[PDB]
DNA sequence: GGATTACACCCAAGACACCAGGCACGAGACAGAAAAACACAACGAAAACGGCCACCACCC
């Protein structure tokens, strides 16, 4: 970030390539690059099913999960979460007023608030609930699969 | 007119003496920096922001 490279053959060529630009610090702060480093400036640079992942988007941010099914297009990956639902207690959400999490129990939703499709698979307000676990189409940008440090609650649960 | 004879001296060999180029070291005043400059108390008053992007949203 903040570093811009221009491939020229003379210093004044770089000067005029960066001249006439207001998005450039007025200083001519330019440094040469070693032969080995030339290719190092253009180097471009772990998502598996059953991989423990966390969410960062919308209301369910910061919730660990399991990647369930990846779409053929390669942009959206299904997740297995522990729902955070209110059972119609205050329906008449964000990432700061959210109550705690708990696996879907069909009995509670039936008693308080529901189209049963298969055994354990419940479609509730556009949400997929398999065996009490939250299923929804999560965009790959919304999820973290690398560098996840499991917490105490995850050891207790996972 | 050259050698030869008779002879004056004097100057180079030999002993012990000297100059200035630069080189190590003082310090030099410049400047340039810092760096601190009363006690106690009372009152009122105002106090971060851009772009971000799911999400609700509207007409299509």
């Amino acid at each position: 970030k903040g570093h811009v490279y221009i491939e020229a053959r003379k210093a004044e060529a770089i000067n005029d390539a960066l001249k006439g630009n207001v998005n450039v610090f007025s200083n001519n702060s330019k440094f040469l690059v070693g032969i080995v480093e030339y290719k190092d400036l253009l180097r471009p640079v772990k998502l598996t099913r059953g991989s423990y992942v966390r969410v960062k988007n919308g209301k369910f941010k910061g919730d660990l999960a399991q990647v369930d099914e990846v779409l053929e297009n390669g942009l959206e990956a299904r997740l297995k979460l522990v729902p955070r639902l209110d059972y119609g207690k205050d329906l008449s959400y964000t990432s700061k007023f959210r109550p705690a999490q708990r696996l879907f129990s069909e009995a509670e939703a039936r008693v308080h608030e529901i189209r049963r499709d298969r055994d354990g698979f419940v479609t509730y307000g556009g949400e997929e609930y398999y065996e009490g676990f939250l299923y929804k189409t999560f965009r790959l940008q919304n999820l973290i699969v690398n560098s996840i440090n499991p917490t105490l609650n995850e050891l207790s649960l996972f």
